[PDB]
C-alpha cells in the first residue's frame, strides 16, 4: 500500500464535476476546483487546469495527472512548512502517509492548526494523539475516513485500509 492507493480509497475517482462533502465543486481524485457556488466558475477553473475545453468532463488520464500534481504539492507543502516538516521528519514511513493524507484533504494551514496533536505525534504518544485528533470538526464531519487516518497514526500499519 502507498500514498496513492491510500488516497484513491479515501477520495474515489469521478470523471464529471461533482460536489464534495462540503458542497464544493471537485473532479477526479479529490481535486477541489473552487469554493465558489457557480458551476460556471467551476467549469472555467477546470478548463484552466486541464488546458482544454472540457465541458465539465475529463478522462482517466487527466484525473491521474491532477492527482500526481496534488500529491506532489501536498508533500512539498509539508516540507516547506516548519511546524509540519519537523513532525514529518520524526515519523516512520507509514505514519508519514497519514500526515500527507490530512494535508491533501485539508491543506497545510488547516493541519498546521492541530498544534496539540502535532506535539503528541512528535513525541510518539500514539494513543494520546489518536484521542486528541478525534476532537475536531474534521472527525465529526467525515468520521469513517478520519478513523482510518487516525488508526494509521495510532498503529503504524495499514490495517485500516486492508479491508477496503
Amino acid at each position: 500500500m502507498n500514498i496513492f492507493e491510500m488516497l484513491r480509497i479515501d477520495e474515489g475517482l469521478r470523471l464529471k464535476i461533482y460536489k464534495d462533502t462540503e458542497g464544493y465543486y471537485t473532479i477526479g481524485i479529490g481535486h477541489l476546483l473552487t469554493k465558489s457556488p457557480s458551476l460556471n466558475a467551476a467549469k472555467s477553473e477546470l478548463d484552466k487546469a486541464i488546458g482544454r475545453n472540457c465541458n465539465g468532463v475529463i478522462t482517466k488520464d487527466e484525473a491521474e495527472k491532477l492527482f500526481n500534481q496534488d500529491v506532489d504539492a501536498a508533500v512539498r507543502g509539508i516540507l516547506r512548512n516548519a511546524k509540519l516538516k519537523s513532525v514529518y521528519d520524526s515519523l516512520d514511513a507509514v505514519r508519514r502517509c497519514a500526515l500527507i493524507n490530512m494535508v491533501f484533504q485539508m491543506g497545510e494551514t488547516g493541519v498546521a492548526g492541530f498544534t496539540n496533536s502535532l506535539r503528541m505525534l512528535q513525541q510518539k504518544r500514539w494513543d494520546e494523539a489518536a484521542v486528541n485528533l478525534a476532537k475536531s470538526r474534521w472527525y465529526n464531519q467525515t468520521p469513517n475516513r478520519a478513523k482510518r487516518v487516525i488508526t494509521t497514526f495510532r498503529t503504524g500499519t495499514w490495517d485500516a485500509y486492508k479491508n477496503l
